[PDB]
C-alpha cells in the first residue's frame, strides 16, 4: 500500500463536477475546486486547471494528473511548513503517509492547527496523540475516514485500509 493508493480509497474517483462532504465542488480524486457556491465559477475553476474547455467533465488521465500534482503539493507544503517539518522528519514511512493525508484534506494550515497531536507525536506518543486527534470538528464530521488515518498513524500499519 502507498500514500496514493490510500487517498485514493478515502477520496473516491469522479469524472463529473461533484459537491463535497461540505458542500464545495471537487472533482476527480479529491481535487477542490473551489469554495464558491457558483456552479460556473466552477467550471472555469475546471478549465482552468485542465488547461481547456471541459464542460464540467474530465477523463481518467486528467483526474489523474490533477491528483499527481495534489499529492506532490501536499508534501512539499508540509517540508515547508515550520510546524510541520521536523514532525515529518521524525516519523516512520506509513505515520508520514498518514500525515500526507491529513494535509491532503484539510491543507498545511488545518494541520498546523493540531499542535498539540503533533507535539505528542513527535513525542512518540501513539496513544495519547490519537485521542486527542480524535477530539476534532475534523474526526466529527468525517468519522469513519478520520479513524482510518488516525489508527494509520497511531499504528505505524496499513491495517485500517486493508
Ligand atoms: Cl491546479
Ligand atoms: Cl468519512
Amino acid at each position: 500500500m502507498n500514500i496514493f493508493e490510500m487517498l485514493r480509497i478515502d477520496e473516491g474517483l469522479r469524472l463529473k463536477i461533484y459537491k463535497d462532504t461540505e458542500g464545495y465542488y471537487t472533482i476527480g480524486i479529491g481535487h477542490l475546486l473551489t469554495k464558491s457556491p457558483s456552479l460556473n465559477a466552477a467550471k472555469s475553476e475546471l478549465d482552468k486547471a485542465i488547461g481547456r474547455n471541459t464542460n464540467g467533465v474530465i477523463t481518467k488521465d486528467e483526474a489523474e494528473k490533477l491528483f499527481n500534482q495534489d499529492v506532490d503539493a501536499a508534501v512539499r507544503g508540509i517540508l515547508r511548513n515550520a510546524k510541520l517539518k521536523p514532525v515529518y522528519d521524525s516519523l516512520d514511512a506509513v505515520r508520514r503517509a498518514a500525515l500526507i493525508n491529513m494535509v491532503f484534506q484539510m491543507g498545511e494550515t488545518g494541520v498546523a492547527g493540531f499542535t498539540n497531536s503533533l507535539r505528542m507525536a513527535q513525542q512518540k506518543r501513539w496513544d495519547e496523540a490519537a485521542v486527542n486527534l480524535a477530539k476534532s470538528r475534523w474526526y466529527n464530521q468525517t468519522p469513519n475516514r478520520a479513524k482510518r488515518v488516525i489508527t494509520t498513524f497511531r499504528t505505524g500499519t496499513w491495517d485500517a485500509y486493508k
